[PDB]
């Protein structure tokens, strides 16, 4: 009938833990400690920050100081007025995101008991709702001190994955990773809704696409209808199914309610098919149904959802390595696609603030046109909005299971209370068509039986997998995997991003001056979790990369930013090459990472500032739909093209020397449709140096690059042929 | 902090069990039975052979003179004075054998209800203990009559372990066996303690050897650490880890506790392995893990365990019968060795007397030199 929002200023009242947890509102009252204003949704970090109680996080080691702050506890306090609810009508409090273990009170009356970050939380407050001004009591305890109320197995100590995060349902970086800060935090971090339902509603509209026939632009379309029903609506109310698009009516069907859960099945004509970036268009549809009064004309319930007609299989490849990883490649609508896309790490260690940055986010997707994007296991699950935005603009979804590095519990509780979370988040998101796939010692009862058995259930339409220095190194260029994880190079942010989040003392790297020395800032910019004072681990992956391609490390501030990023740029710009110039027998890649989640000194391509680093631009012009590239050869360089799209294109790529001048190469090709083909091979070239690929397709003039020759290069030589190439800047 | 021992002279009532088993102290009290003096640990027929009720049954047929107390309820009683708990402490009833279903009763109040002889119970009795005399009191119930609780599958009945034994948690060879005799027999078998814990403590210190080199004498040991720590403690304990052997310190680790579960890997050198007879010494070494305040220096808690670096491989056959029983071999420390030994049957048939066989009982197998002991299930 209506959503209220209950987002707003609330009163948060924080103070630490006792030894017996605060469960009840008199004794949340009765603790001595601080009261301030709330912002939901939103952290309680950035209340207290708001109220001047803390330091930015984001600058300096500022972030080591909310240690205390892991064994607080929160009271989030507010009123409500009560929305009208009639007979029969339901009231549900809807929270989209508790963080994490909270007891809720409604007038004083315990209405429900969270303890998963992850998932919604919805608590019938139909009976303890009174008739004006309402009451409504979150109290948060410490999820750190509540991991102590388990015991481990052997197997969930010592891994990547904190110790703490192994009997908890949150999301295992906020405890500390390489790439993301510890920042365990708590409070609502999504919205909060009140909620009333009609006797008449629908419980879940579940769309799937049976089969689809692009040529033909027809697509058979399955409604999985469950719906709360009354036996005196029986047979009188009805089902209005509307397929639509850009405002267009396609279907308008019409089906008496005769029973709670029916299925309704669509043969469409004139209808296109959701394909990935670019293999076409990323057709969508509004597909709405709505419950009606057959008399009356009420309209009890409509959901409303827009589908995209896609099929997706995973075909495993059963000669080469059967059954390891990276065996497999994605079958969309019957066509073998090729995967090209980044990995999906949290958008904020805040993760309020996620929602205000999907937009930008996935739009650094669309510039780089990656077909793919795999949603990390050690991040939260990502809202409805951003499957929108993927549905929108043609990038597929790899979601991976809230697991993290190392082996869990096998007993019924954890199985219990991770069966809870697989149901709901797989019933949320089944009905996106960007979503291509679920990912969970072969003994594993989490990823083996319980994951697995959620998707056998609740999901038959997609594939479940249980998962779990220089860049020319044969580590790399031999790796046997069809589809590849790429690890990612590090490379330092852009300038403006150092003076940003680093003290001005603490801008220039070197600590006294020592070139080889790091300073505290620096070190805790490196993902330090603990403020263990040591020399020397994940920052020494800097300076090692740019010896080995400039033999020695400048001294210059920029000199060596932009060493640095040209270092990450031109070995993320390889693998992508040397996959996609494998083909057919490579199948995908995916690498380590678009943007980042807290201003850091990171392997990923862009901050989180938005600060587009060297590789960034790189990276881009090698993720065309049609790309000429070269590739290391047994005698040479292969100059070849390949073809991400399911049409054929001609053009001409000219190859030639920057600093000389030489033309290596010119002449047509054509490039067939999804495959790789050889243009021509190249004669090897004297030393070093760089060539330029321009090559045009159907008017438009694109351009690529390859670096020949073997390490160290001269930095001032580099940047020179960068400059007279005149692709980047 | 200390752990004050609860055996000595309990009082013991039995009678037979009625219809309804007696569960409450009312009820215990209520019923018509016999009051004699009782020791912990022990077994309830040895407290009324010493109360001259029942005749020695280790002589002639005399064991089947306990047949009517197969049937009889245990209601064990004490008092004990509390130890001094300070806030955040901890007080913990520890059982070391409850034989078998019984209501544990701490000043009236219902602490817990054990049903398993085999395995320790321990209850968190620190909010219903009060300052001065304190009661304790355990009601134990019939073991035979609590089989007829369950419904058994056609598979249970008629096997060499009475169906009495199938639906319960208890040993199978009480029931009656070929080579020990039927004595169900109940009580508190093994200690009864009190243990206060402090708010910082060790919950399990597993130590785990990765590898050994018996030749280079080293090894790598792995401590699997799991704590108690209040938050207000992160970062203000320490663990203090040791490795020695005859007095002489072999290794001492310090590391500040930021976690509450931590995994700690030491590469020794120096060190010798654990051996099984004949196949060279079985070095042991006193592994010892602390919990000290960085400021005060107090020390919270600390477990120690004489552990031996030794590597253990189950090699199975896959030529001659693949899967098949007996086609294995066990490495130890790489080495095929060669196993004899004996089965481990009941010390005896009345268990709390198990502990005073278990040295001499040991010192036969070093006599016979066995170099392995399968403890008989």
């Amino acid at each position: 009938v209506s959503e209220q929002s209950l987002n707003g200023r609330w009163t948060l009242k924080f103070f630490p833990q006792p030894a017996v947890p605060v469960m009840t509102i008199e004794g949340a009252e009765a603790a001595n400690g601080i009261v301030v204003d709330a912002v939901v949704p939103g952290n309680v970090e950035i209340d207290m920050e708001a109220a001047g109680l803390v330091e930015d996080p984001m600058v300096g080691n500022n972030i080591y100081k909310l240690r205390p702050y892991e064994g607080y506890q929160w009271y989030y306090s507010r009123t409500f007025a009560a929305p009208v609810v009639t007979e029969g009508q339901r009231l549900v409090l809807h929270f989209g995101g508790i963080d994490t273990f909270a007891e809720v009170y409604v007038n004083g009356i315990k209405v429900g008991s969270a303890d998963n970050m992850l998932i919604e939380h919805d608590y019938d407050i139909t009976s303890v709702v009174k008739e004006g001004e309402n009451r409504l009591d979150v109290i948060i305890r410490s999820s750190v001190m509540e991991a102590q109320n388990h015991f481990l197995g052997t197997l969930s100590i010592g891994n990547f994955s904190n110790e703490e995060s192994a009997p908890v349902r949150r999301a295992p970086s906020t405890y500390g990773w390489d790439i993301m800060p510890r920042l365990v935090s708590a409070g609502l971090w999504r919205d909060v809704t009140l909620r009333v339902e009609n006797p008449v509603t629908i419980v879940d509209a579940n769309w799937v696409t049976l089969s689809v026939n692009p040529k033909a632009r027809e697509a058979s379309e399955s409604l999985y209808l469950q719906t709360r029903l009354p036996f005196e609506m029986h047979d009188k109310v009805k089902a209005v199914i509307t397929i639509s698009r850009d405002g267009r009516q396609i279907l308008r069907k019409e089906a008496l309610m005769r029973k709670f859960a029916n299925l309704f099945t669509l043969n469409l004509s004139g209808v296109d098919a959701w394909w990935p970036r670019g293999y076409g268009e990323p057709a969508l549809y509004t597909a709405e149904v709505s419950l009606v009064d057959v008399t009356s004309g009420k309209i009890y319930d409509t959901k409303t959802s827009k589908i995209g007609f896609r099929t997706v299989k995973l075909e495993l490849d059963e000669v080469n390595l059967p059954g390891q990883p990276g065996q497999f490649q994605f079958i969309i609508n019957g066509e073998p696609v090729f995967a090209k896309g980044t990995n999906w790490v949290p958008l904020d260690a805040l993760h309020s603030r996620d929602a205000s940055h999907v937009e930008e986010a996935v739009q650094l997707m669309v510039e780089m046109n990656c077909n793919i994007v795999r949603c990390w296991g050690g991040n939260v699950y990502e809202d409805t909005h951003f499957f929108e935005l993927c549905d929108k603009y043609g990038i597929m979804v790899w979601q991976d299971f809230a697991m993290g590095c190392g082996n869990y519990s096998q007993r019924d509780n954890f199985a219990a209370a991770l069966e809870k979370e697989a149901i709901s988040v797989v019933v949320k998101l089944r009905n996106h068509p960007s979503l291509i796939l679920w990912s969970g010692p072969n003994n594993d009862r989490v990823s083996r039986q319980v994951l697995s058995r959620v998707i056998y259930e609740f999901d038959p339409t997609r594939p479940y997998l249980p998962s779990s220095g220089y860049y020319k190194d044969p580590f790399y260029t031999e790796n046997p995997s069809q589809f590849v994880s790429q690890i990612g190079y590090h490379g330092c942010p852009n300038r403006e991003t150092l003076e940003r989040m680093f003290s001005p003392d603490s801008v220039n790297p070197w600590q006294n001056g020592v070139v080889g020395m790091w300073n505290d800032e620096w070190q805790t910019k490196a993902n330090r979790i603990y403020d263990d004072k040591f020399q020397g681990g994940r920052n020494d992956l800097m300076t090692n990369q740019v010896r080995i391609i400039f033999g020695e490390v400048p001294a210059d501030l920029d000199d060596f930013i932009f060493a640095s990023q040209s270092v990450q740029a031109e070995a993320m710009k390889f693998f992508v090459e040397l996959w996609r110039g494998r083909r057919p027998y490579r199948t995908g890649i995916i690498w380590w990472n678009i943007r980042d989640g807290w201003p850091l000194l990171s392997d990923a391509i862009s901050d989180y500032w938005g600060g587009k680093k060297q590789a960034f631009y790189y990276m881009q012009n090698v993720h065309h739909d049609v790309c000429c590239l070269i590739n290391p050869a047994a005698n040479g360089y292969m100059l070849k093209v390949d073809n991400n799209t399911l049409k054929d294109f001609e053009g001409v790529v000219e190859v030639k020397d920057v600093a000389s001048g030489k033309q290596v190469f010119k002449g047509k090709f054509v490039s067939k449709a999804n495959q790789m083909s050889e243009i021509a091979t190249l004669p090897m070239q004297k030393g070093q140096g760089m060539l330029v690929i321009s090559y045009r397709i159907e008017g438009n003039e694109y351009f690529n690059h390859y670096l020949y020759g073997e390490p160290p290069y001269k930095l001032d030589q580099y940047r020179k042929w960068v400059k007279k190439c005149g692709i980047y800047e």
